[PDB]
């Protein structure tokens, strides 16, 4: 049940509380977001070949193309999804 | 620039200069560690997507495969790899 926005309140509180972190787990933070941006855009582009093979009905990649939709859910179950005003929402 | 391992080791630092914050970050560098394990996992599983494509000899998909190759080179300069042992190496340490 834990959250991305779980590690981010906590990066926050950390560093509020104690200004001398504030350096370190800024950049923890920013380096918590890189890995969550570029994890979303292959998994998106994964997405999207999964697409293409479910479409070309190579039924041999069925498992493969399942495999990445279990995955997906699985990851805004932790992280949630960005919507149009660019806010990220969680179930 | 600045890797996985750098995050990684100013949670720890952070709660061992003040063991009130232990507790709030261990629970984020598990969390961390966690969203590390699901994008790793749903890569390799990409990768081997993009594997059957190109045994199958689909060129139309082409450029999707060397997508993922580009996006998994990026991903590695910032988390490194792990090897066969379970230890993550960075750099020209891999392989």
């Amino acid at each position: 049940e834990k959250k991305l926005s779980d590690a981010q309140v906590a990066l926050v509180a950390a560093w509020r509380k104690y200004p001398d972190l504030r350096e370190s787990l800024e950049e923890a933070a920013s380096i918590l977001s890189l890995i969550v941006f570029q994890a979303e855009t292959l998994s998106d582009q994964a997405n999207e070949l999964a697409n293409y093979i479910r479409r070309q009905g190579l039924e041999e990649a069925e498992g493969a193309c399942r495999n990445i939709d279990i995955m997906r859910a699985k990851w805004v179950e932790v992280c949630g999804e960005v919507n149009q005003y660019g806010i990220r929402v969680y179930g």
